[PDB]
């Protein structure tokens, strides 16, 4: 089932709305103001009768120098004798690098003016950094948390969101291998992405880490949770693993993935020098937001003004349309307020290029329209895109603090959503390897026929006609088979399939896995990818690896080598859907510009469809085929307008290259497979071409000189290493006795090839 909303006014919501009319405040000053002559602290709390500041030396009491130092009255903001809701005190002197937390004595929003108070000790709402496991807030110049040629650091953003092609990365995952050539003092840290020439096992071979991703070509890479979450020990063991959906300090980066988390400012250095590293590598960052709940109630939030953050049911329980134990009531005032000026901190402080938002379903339209109209006066180019859906049940009153009537930003209200906040299309995802809901499903690429239609709607983003869900245009529409959650796209092949053991190579498997990559890179909307799907990424078989061993959860890569052809396949993909404007389209301009062969709400092995282009300099016409069926299929295009044809991917290899010529309108699809073609006239005017190396892998039987496996096509910048490797899946009667050509080297200009001569063999052992 979808889980349900449901609009209900009681005495906790007519409370909070009657302290917005009085209190809500716009003043953009709340926390604290440093400056060399003088700190000033501000709080929020209409509920409080009084608020303490406690200063100490050290964010926790297990340091060396930890001391409170002394505890100071914080007065009312009065004018004329009316007081605004807000708490200040100002202090004297020099006060940066000292430690801080609020005691605030205070009612519940029910119970404002009455002696029915309680004492709370809170870090800061507005924390813009905290000492170890976010308890204590610290007092910074935040200039001093500024690295080397921070100054010049510009946003990296695409001229189009639909132009993306997205990374979505765990900090930790990125180089807690050993493999990775990542110093030991930075692996599964912000600092991993500083390091540049890192190879597979530091061996100076094959490039990994952010080498890796300018080579791969990725525009953005999303990372998962790097605010304060709670789920990771700071004071512990570097084995620790969390996805990190657990919310403490939302404008604070996350301890664990710095060096020193004691020292409140080594975070916030690190946490910069990562986001430069990926823009100084020509890359957006994407940062995963998770504003709908906080790790528990007992937070800064729930401390400060009680039941007001929190959608409060009318038994007094708070909702749980989050699964996780509560919801951030965004359409309240101030946490509307807290929200966008997040946004706004994140984006300005940080240079962070966008936002993924966790069960945007939770979170009202009018807010998120807000946000996005918020970025848009920074840039419209920042990206935002969510979870169009819930995780249970929500209560939330009728209205907003506006006054206007409260819809959740779900998959069911695109249209009254900004079309430049993207959706994720759960319906393609299905589409393309079957349900995530269940690990063992078939869809398209597995060989499902009812899975067609998914893949049909998919390839428009879900913008024309309506399957499931309806995008108001593929801007409105993230494209994607797999993420972080559920099964990884390799792991529900081989689950589904029964083909192989998880993590283990099999040639009918990789044939499902690039026509993926096809669907993905054929398909409108906003391209997106786990980090890795293109080495065929497992996490043995893990369909909710948010605290699963480090070592289960990390990228493999080894997998670089062990699939080079695939990632080869995922490169050459990515091109295409550069190459070619309709594509990366963000209106419905070339909406009524398709072709489909048959019914897109068809049952079938085959789709096809041709493109038609208006963009001169570009290919006039592409024609694309996916083909499921055990068997190579003919298949003839219904629009026969173009009879010459220049195949630009197919089963072996993808990218900007004639991989050969067709004549007429029927296509030779091998089993398992995609065909990729454009009109011969446009790729002659065009002049779009590949500037990438090749190398040809053979597995040959020497005695009769005969194939014992298909042949695998290796893509890379010229001048930049590779290694072959023999075929995983020649039975154990066979080894290698020769190799002829240059297993490892360069790519160059010329194609080179590379044969693996077997021989007769017996295992024993
Ligand atoms: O007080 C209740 C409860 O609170 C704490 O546990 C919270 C929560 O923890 C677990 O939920 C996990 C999920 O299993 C993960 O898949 C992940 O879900 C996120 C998902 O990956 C994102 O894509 C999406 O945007 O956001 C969701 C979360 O909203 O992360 C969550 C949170 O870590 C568990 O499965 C839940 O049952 C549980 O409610 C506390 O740790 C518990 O002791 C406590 O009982
Ligand atoms: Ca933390
Ligand atoms: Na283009």
């Amino acid at each position: 089932a979808v889980s349900s909303d449901y609009a209900r006014d009681n005495s906790y919501t007519k409370a909070a709305e009657d302290i917005d009319a009085q209190y809500a405040y716009s003043g953009n000053d709340l926390g604290v103001t440093y400056t060399k002559d003088a700190t000033t602290f501000k709080v929020w709390s209409p509920t409080a009768t009084g608020v303490k500041l406690n200063i100490f030396t050290k964010g926790s009491d297990d340091e060396q120098g930890a001391s409170k130092v002394a505890s100071y009255t914080l007065e009312k903001m009065l004018v004329d004798g009316e007081w605004n809701g807000v708490w200040t005190i100002t202090l004297v002197g020099e006060w940066k690098d000292y430690y801080y937390t609020y005691s605030v004595t205070t009612t519940d929003t029910t119970h404002i003016g009455s002696d029915a108070t309680k004492t709370y000790e809170t870090q800061d709402v507005y924390s813009t950094a905290t000492g170890v496991n976010g308890k204590r807030s610290m007092i910074v110049d935040l200039d001093e948390t500024d690295p080397e040629g921070w100054s010049n650091d510009s946003h990296v953003l695409l001229d189009k969101s639909t132009k993306s092609s997205v990374w979505e990365l765990h900090i930790k995952d990125f180089s807690y291998d050993k493999a990775s050539g990542v110093s030991d003092a930075n692996r599964g840290k912000y600092l991993a992405f500083t390091e540049n020439g890192t190879t597979l096992n530091g061996e100076g071979k094959v490039s990994t880490c952010i080498d890796y991703l300018k080579e791969l070509g990725v525009t953005t890479v999303q990372l998962n949770p790097f605010y304060d979450f709670q789920s990771v020990n700071e004071a512990g063991d570097d084995s620790q693993f969390n996805w990190g959906y657990d919310p403490v300090n939302y404008n604070v980066p996350e301890g664990s993935y710095s060096s020193n988390p004691y020292d409140g400012k080594v975070r916030i250095k690190e946490c910069k020098e990562m986001i430069k590293a990926l823009h100084d590598a020509g890359i957006s960052v994407v940062m995963d937001v998770v504003y709908n709940h906080t790790y528990s109630t007992d937070s800064c939030f729930q401390y400060t003004v009680p039941n007001y953050y929190y959608r409060m049911k009318t038994t007094g329980a708070f909702s749980d349309g989050s699964g996780c134990g509560n919801e951030g009531a965004t359409e309240r005032a101030m946490y509307r307020q807290y929200v966008i000026d997040s946004l706004k901190y994140w984006v300005n402080e940080y240079h962070v290029d966008g936002f993924r938002f966790a069960l945007m379903g939770l979170m009202d339209v009018e807010t998120m329209n807000m946000a996005r109209e918020a970025l848009d006066q920074i840039d419209p180019r920042i990206t935002m895109w969510g979870e169009g859906w819930a995780g249970g049940d929500s209560y939330h009153p009728t209205n907003t603090c506006s006054g206007t009537k409260f819809y959740p930003a779900t998959q069911a209200n695109a249209s009254r959503l900004s079309d430049r906040i993207a959706i994720f299309n759960d319906g393609i995802r299905d589409g393309i390897k079957g349900s995530a809901m269940d690990i063992s499903d078939v869809g398209f690429i597995q060989g499902s026929k009812s899975s067609a239609k998914g893949v049909s709607y998919g390839v428009r983003a879900n913008s024309s006609g309506t399957y499931k869900w309806k995008a108001q245009a593929p801007s409105q529409c993230v494209t994607y088979d797999a993420c972080h959650d559920n099964a990884t796209l390799y792991d529900q092949i081989i689950a589904s399939t029964g083909l192989a053991d998880y993590g283990e190579r099999n040639s009918e498997a990789v044939k499902m896995n690039r026509l993926a990559s096809a669907i993905i890179y054929t398909s409108q909307g906003i391209s997106f990818t786990l980090a890795g799907e293109e080495m065929a990424r497992s996490k043995d078989g893990d369909t909710n690896s948010y605290k699963s061993a480090a070592n289960l959860n990390m990228i493999k890569w080894q997998n670089v080598v062990d699939y080079a052809d695939v990632v080869s396949y995922y490169k050459g993909m990515m091109q295409i859907k550069s190459a070619f404007s309709p594509l990366t389209a963000m209106d419905n301009s070339y909406a009524d510009k398709y072709t489909f062969t048959k019914k897109v709400s068809a049952s079938t092995n085959q789709i096809s469809f041709t493109i038609q282009n208006d963009v001169e300099g570009e290919w006039n016409k592409m024609a694309v085929i996916y083909n499921n069926a055990t068997t190579a299929a003919d298949v003839t295009l219904s629009d026969t307008s173009v009879t010459d044809w220049v195949v630009i991917a197919n089963g072996e290899t993808a990218g900007l290259d004639s991989l050969g010529e067709v004549t007429g309108s029927t296509f030779t699809v091998p089993a398992r497979s995609a065909i990729v073609a454009v009109d011969k006239a446009g790729y002659e005017s065009a002049g779009i071409h590949s500037s990438k190396g090749k190398v040809k892998v053979n597995y040959v039987y020497e005695a009769t000189g005969e194939k014992l496996e298909d042949s695998v096509i290796l893509q890379g910048s010229v001048g930049s290493g590779y290694v072959t490797v023999p075929s995983a899946v020649i039975p154990d009667t066979y080894i290698v006795s020769r190799i002829g050509g240059n297993a490892e080297g360069k790519y160059t200009s010329d194609m080179q090839e590379v044969t693996y001569y077997y021989t007769d063999y017996i295992p024993e052992s």
